[PDB]
């Protein structure tokens, strides 16, 4: 059969929101480490709206937050559409509305989550949103160290794989879209993207002749940004995490503090499923935690391993709840996740890059200890 | 339902949760898609793009729009928020007097129209399961009854306490794909002052969950969540931010099934987004119905400018009757996945879609998506 | 009063008017110095620019402000249209449910700190006429105390009733410079729906208007229209948008005297659009104290990056007591008109100024630009 | 004695926002003649919002009015600060909440309204505030010809003239401020500001060595328009209308449809003063009507000559009642008010350019023949 993913750049209206709002949990978290952030951005052409509720005794520029941010990306002239210097920024942030031991404190919200992993990368990822995302991070590597200085920083990507009994066979079709400055043909943009950008990245066992390879397939990309397209928070949820290989609960992760399990109880059900298939009880594994509202412990935790599991699948749920605190705190404790490190999320996916805390497989040989060695 | 640790731990359990049309998320939802239908009513060829805001006070509508059509954002907009119920500043947001703000653009060939290719890339979708008579998975299904009928009660004056942002959440049990039980309900409802938390689980339980969860689902271990945190007087709007497309798996199989991504509403049936995912329903649906499956499920992918999918992939789960390549096969002669191809074969241009901006797109037998009229001619073409 | 076309055509008529609290563009303005006034209690020496939107369901305060000062916008606004009153979705506007959102950025040397150079160019105006007690023209004088009248009896509950938009509006009759009485009297109030309009006029004539005019100066010929619409049931934002400074006539004289242009509220004491308009206000007040005019008029303008004012004019229409040239040589001698000296000589760095933002800037006594500490010191200079 | 009047190019924010709306007004007035509009405009870094009123069957793009309206002025690149094409454009715009001769209704608002006219100048307007209108319109068409490109659109001009027994004796002080780019000093500025924008505007009879002169006096001038400072809808009445020489009753003009007397009403007491004076009956005289709600005849008519009336002042009330219409629909009969033809107001001045209605003075003759001849 086919599968197919999709990612794009850090300069993708939606991705620009998602980095915005994690932006300003960052600048908070550094000053507040306990704070409490909710924070939902919008961008449109000339604008940046940032709202939600916020509850911090930390004190932040919400301006220079933003510019910053829009600098780093690379909006910074109204050639491109958007200029971080001169966009209006508009707030509209406001307010949010008891356990001895804080491990045991409920849920702030019902909800379920997925985590995944699988043998087909290094990473622990699957092949098709790995790979689309390190297409459109070498267009935005390229674009910046000057390379191919006409990049503009909208693009977006598809890789579609092929899979036979489970196994990588190749690459079926390949989509690049980036925008670009009016000096350069789409001729000379297809050679240098093929060149700079996609051989660089697929591996060449994948390509073979039968490739489809759309580069700018509709033409000239010069319009892009916030100035085409409208940008929320949370409207990339599937980029954000397995590019559809997996199931996913809903929940947006960008401008969430660590106690909002939308996001840190997906991150621990990636850290779950990685160090099983890091350890060797299986070639793919997907976790359903869910939660109901005040209650600590979750209301479901599910162990699918789609008949690839090494020992039974009665063990590995065992194994799960030996080794892994999933009560809301307890992720926020297990993962050490008070720190301004999610701005660098915001972007080119929150899973398959392993100086994450979520990513780390230190409790891979103990499971493996823990079961048949 | 009291279930000490480590009792049960070989469960199979799946859960899924949806919102009510009061929820701020599902508030933006309706707003984007009551401006699409107001605007095809008038113009069925225009293309829209409407993303919608909605806080304390304030509906902010934004996106592109090309169209002849001539619409009044703030009466839609107003009007939507008084059938949901914000008709004064007690429940947090009135229709009547919150600000209406605007920003919306003006976004920036073929012989066969139906050969046009896709307007953006992506991928999408569908899903069926014999677990339901509406070939829906159980979970959603019965989240989005419980929701539902607590909206039903609140109009109809059964419960005038009640206030329109709420959330239901129901765990199932499966043992080897049929379903066995149901192990925890939530639900959360807004409320009024006038009414205690312990008058409000009661009325709870005897209004709206017994009458939506099956008795034989429902034993001692069953838990049971009604207002878990105690008062719920502050919500909609008023608490929490509202976005457009932030509810996507609440309007499609709540985690059953797999997500592309796409948010539906706000967006015309041009937008593969929303028109792929309705036909991937619709193949998913159809196979089931004929019997070819049990659970099927779809994936199409798209690429700017063209017609053809990228790729086109059925999963049955090991419940086929017939090999999953002759599935895959008559999937792409019976069906015409080309974007202006689902447009005809769904008779997409119309006004319909504010409906499915709340309890979701898929799951209610009078959507065109949801007909099962090539279910006999699947069969027939499959030998059985 | 019935007066016929063309009966008393030779009477000198002036008009001036005023607005409530509760006005939009009132609200505006006390927003914007509620935000001046929370800064300035923590950071005396900030640089302030906050200009205010209202309109149906929100509030926009946007400007540039430079501080060290750390406040809550959005718990500023609320209290601020608290206390105005509207805090119901039946008057249109509720300060606790209303968006707030900001747009503030952050603003784009001498041995003598007060040799500082102006921050604008500009023109302002200052006056003074011994007509009332308070040295203030009676038309604005008598409009500003009959729509706080209609705010006090709001309040207090002895016509709970009202609402907090109105406007009123005196003309006087003037006879050789002297009132010889009052022509025409408009007052409009918005109110609840529990009340007709004959006997709202009937209150409005007996709690509001009576208690505040002079007996002497209503006869048969005085016109009172009151409500002259009839019902007013919608107002505030929920009407009208409201902008910080487009009352800057209603702030100062009501027409009596010229203006420069500049408004007042939300700005901090450096800018001479409002401190130069108050020590203008303070020589021309002194002036007429001490016995030198009947009536005077002050102009001053400034140029960015001077000091000195490029210009001061003494006006006082033949009133004078002494030559004109000798009360502008005074003026500039006996008064710092320099923008730091300004600040100094009235004691401007201190939260004083929401109070200024509704009901007139000029002639409540207890602000610093009230003060006549000087009449008996420039009567000394000047000989008499 | 001296006396001091400013004004502002068609770059200042304030000025901005008054020309956008009344871009609006001639937009819906083109479709919608008897329209009622009450459109108000905020401009900050970035953005537009147009809010108010409005009632009307005419169908406009506020968008597109409000781009075109700032390209003609002049922000059109970010370098500038600003730029009509990427900037944001939002719309607040709602609703607005019976006579057999349209003539006699009431008025839609109480208020008070100030007309005036003088000897000193050719278009009986005076001379502080013209000289300052014709410096920043000098400053306006000299950047737009070509003649000095590295002029930007923000500007602001200031004259102190000296009178002595009410006549003009000289200019004791003129301030020009402009903005610029980054391409010139500070010294070649002056110059050429002096050259190319002062010299050919005021006259040289009033120009002696004791006038000081201020050019861009704090400096460099780059950031500006939008960028620096907010602009808002009726921050400029005086600029409209007299330079501070009149009264002003407080309404703003720009955005308002003729119905509304604080507009249209100080129009028509303009065109009463600038009769009286071009017939020769006065040599200043200013005109104070004011308004009932719901009232068609004006509840006060005042007229004042300054001691410089040639005819007794009780006759120069009779004929102001005898030759005008001052109730709310007759000043618009009366003008012919009901045409776009008010966005080139919203700059430079309404009052003083001869072509606009008010500014006609057909009834001096008749004046003049109804008086002694
Ligand atoms: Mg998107
Ligand atoms: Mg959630
Ligand atoms: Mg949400
Ligand atoms: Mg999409
Ligand atoms: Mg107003
Ligand atoms: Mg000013
Ligand atoms: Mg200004
Ligand atoms: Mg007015």
């Amino acid at each position: 059969h086919l599968f197919t993913s999709e990612s794009v750049s850090e300069g993708h209206p939606d991705k620009i929101a998602d980095q915005i709002s994690d932006a300003v949990l960052d600048a908070i978290l550094e000053q507040d480490p306990k704070a409490r952030v909710a924070c939902e951005t919008y961008v449109k052409t000339g604008m940046v709206l940032v709202g939600g509720e916020i509850t911090t005794s930390a004190w932040v520029d919400i301006e220079e937050i933003t510019r910053n941010t829009v600098r780093e990306i690379g909006y910074v002239h109204s050639d491109m559409g958007f200029d971080a210097n001169s966009c209006a920024v508009l707030s509209a942030i406001g307010k949010q509305s008891d356990r001895a031991d804080p491990l045991e404190q409920g849920a702030g919200d019902q909800g379920l989550m997925f985590g995944y992993a699988t043998n087909e990368t290094d990473v622990l990822m699957p092949a098709p949103i790995t790979y689309a995302h390190r297409l459109v991070q070498r267009q935005a590597e390229v674009r910046k160290n000057g390379t191919l200085p006409w990049l503009r920083p909208d693009a977006k990507s598809q890789v579609t794989f092929q899979y036979d009994d489970g196994k990588i066979v190749g690459i079926d079709a390949v989509v690049l879209s980036t925008q670009h400055s009016e000096e350069i043909d789409q001729k000379s943009l297809q050679e240098a993207v093929m060149e700079e950008i996609i051989k660089p990245i697929l591996p060449a066992e994948w390509l073979t002749s039968a490739t489809k390879f759309f580069i700018n397939p509709t033409g000239r990309f010069v319009i892009g940004g916030p100035m085409g397209d409208c940008g929320l928070t949370g409207r990339k949820i599937i980029v954000d995490t397995y590019g559809g290989m997996a199931r996913h609960g809903g929940g947006a992760f960008s401008g969430k503090d660590p106690s909002k399990v939308d996001r840190s109880a997906a991150y621990a059900a990636r850290y779950v499923a990685k160090n099983i298939v890091a350890a060797g009880l299986a070639d793919r594994c997907e976790i359903q935690v869910s939660y109901a509202i005040g209650v600590a412990e979750p209301t479901s935790i599910m162990v699918e391993t789609f008949g690839t599991e090494k020992v039974p699948s009665e063990q590995l749920t065992l194994l799960v709840r030996e080794f892994f605190d999933l009560r809301p705190y307890g992720l926020i404790q297990m993962l050490d996740l008070l720190h301004p490190i999610y701005k660098e999320t915001a972007a080119y996916g929150h899973f398959g890059r392993e100086h994450f805390p979520w990513e780390k497989t230190d409790k891979a040989q103990l499971l493996r200890d823990a079961a048949g060695l």
